[PDB]
């Protein structure tokens, strides 16, 4: 899957993936985005914890957690509670948009 | 692929998937979701045109043209420029979502 | 996915998928490859059951069984023992191959 | 996509991708399998070429060749003539399977 929805969370390991990208939560604490096996982004925080967890709040913050749940890093984007998305889009750019403007309501 | 970014366009039989579920513009100009063989939603536009092509505007708006560029059909929902989203989700809702809040700057 | 692996099973209801493309095994014991509404191919086995369940064997053929096992439909590919796997090809053709003849062996 | 078809071929830099697995054809011809950064199976031709590609024969043989098409690497399974796949399973591993036992022949 290549989208973390509002209201999901990425565990140790987990991680969002598209074509030879992927967006991972390591064990580590560090966010990554690696093009392969290159590192191209990162927030850097790795060694700070261990078992954190990438979560994509319903305010619009996107935060990375530690097991004790203090904050190691987030976005700052917090504010308007609603529906967000996170996308690792085709063209290798993680990007987060928001709130919903429309939908069919075709909702299962 | 189930998302149509802001600034791309389905032609006439083009559609987003995601599992069961096709959101279509149909050559007869009718945006229609599928689940599977089932109808599910429809701008309920058919006929009025043929080769019509669903845009994802970056005003923010969802128009079906028609090959004259007469719009038939929109989710109204122009107005913010900038970066949007159209995405097939996994529980079978087709969202916009806009604009974009946060970004690695990632981007190729 | 795309891909019925040797040993796996499609209950009711559940689907292989590729584009617009489902090879969806039905309710109704109908094994239906639909082109977005559009049906395809199908084992014209419709109402011969309820809850069958389409299942690839090992010996490679590929059954679909009804909840009394009692088999409604197969390939009649039973024979050589081994690993096999049922493919929703991206030219919409539903194929069988085996045996596997090579591999990295990195399997996990 | 996470299948070689028979008659196709992976340039350099081309890939199958599945998950965080990636069997990438390299421009050093190091055909290598990659989980997310870690290294998993390699051919172990790096560096023996620039510019190879991966090739998946009819004859069934999945061969590494250089620019020159002198072949660098192989798996030897080459031999009967016919239809075959290698598949990056789900399970991250990287087979092959033929001849081709039964289709629905709904081709394109
Ligand atoms: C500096 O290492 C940290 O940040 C790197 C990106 O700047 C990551 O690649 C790295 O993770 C990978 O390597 C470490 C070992 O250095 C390993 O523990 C981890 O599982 C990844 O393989 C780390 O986060
Ligand atoms: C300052 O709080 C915002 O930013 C923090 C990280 O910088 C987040 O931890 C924080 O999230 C928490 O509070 C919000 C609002 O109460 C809640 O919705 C969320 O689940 C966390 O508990 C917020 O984003
Ligand atoms: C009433 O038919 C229109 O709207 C339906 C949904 O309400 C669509 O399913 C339908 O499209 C499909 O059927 C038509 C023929 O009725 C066919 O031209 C089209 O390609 C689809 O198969 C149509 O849009
Ligand atoms: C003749 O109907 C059977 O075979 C068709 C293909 O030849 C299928 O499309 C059909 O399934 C769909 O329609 C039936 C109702 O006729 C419905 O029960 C099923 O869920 C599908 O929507 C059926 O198998
Ligand atoms: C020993 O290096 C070769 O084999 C490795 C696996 O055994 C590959 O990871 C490696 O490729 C990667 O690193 C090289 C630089 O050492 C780089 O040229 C290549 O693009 C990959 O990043 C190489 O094939
Ligand atoms: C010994 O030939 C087989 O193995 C070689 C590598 O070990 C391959 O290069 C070779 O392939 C070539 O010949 C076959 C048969 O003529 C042809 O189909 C293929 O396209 C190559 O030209 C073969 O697999
Ligand atoms: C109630 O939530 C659902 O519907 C809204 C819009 O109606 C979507 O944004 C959201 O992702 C869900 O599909
Ligand atoms: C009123 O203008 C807006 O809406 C129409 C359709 O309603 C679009 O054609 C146009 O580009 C703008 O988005
Ligand atoms: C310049 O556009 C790119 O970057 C922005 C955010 O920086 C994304 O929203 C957009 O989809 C592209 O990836
Ligand atoms: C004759 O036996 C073979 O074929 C039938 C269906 O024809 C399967 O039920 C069985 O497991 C074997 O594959
Ligand atoms: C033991 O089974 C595994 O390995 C074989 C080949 O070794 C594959 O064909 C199969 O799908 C599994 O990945
Ligand atoms: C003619 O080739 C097509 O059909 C055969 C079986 O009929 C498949 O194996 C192959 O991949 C193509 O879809």
């Amino acid at each position: 899957d290549n989208i973390l929805y509002s209201g999901e969370t990425l565990s140790t390991g987990e991680f969002l993936n598209y074509g030879s990208f992927v967006f991972i939560m390591q064990e580590d604490c560090n966010l990554v985005l690696y093009d392969v096996d290159k590192p191209i982004w990162a927030t850097n925080t790795g060694g700070l914890s261990r078992s954190c967890f990438l979560s994509m709040q319903t305010d619009g913050n996107l935060v990375v957690y530690n097991p004790s749940n203090k904050p190691i890093w987030a976005s700052n984007t917090g504010g308007q509670n609603g529906n967000y998305v996170c996308i690792l889009q085709k063209d290798r750019n993680v990007v987060i948009y928001g709130t919903d403007r429309w939908a069919t309501g075709t909702h299962t």
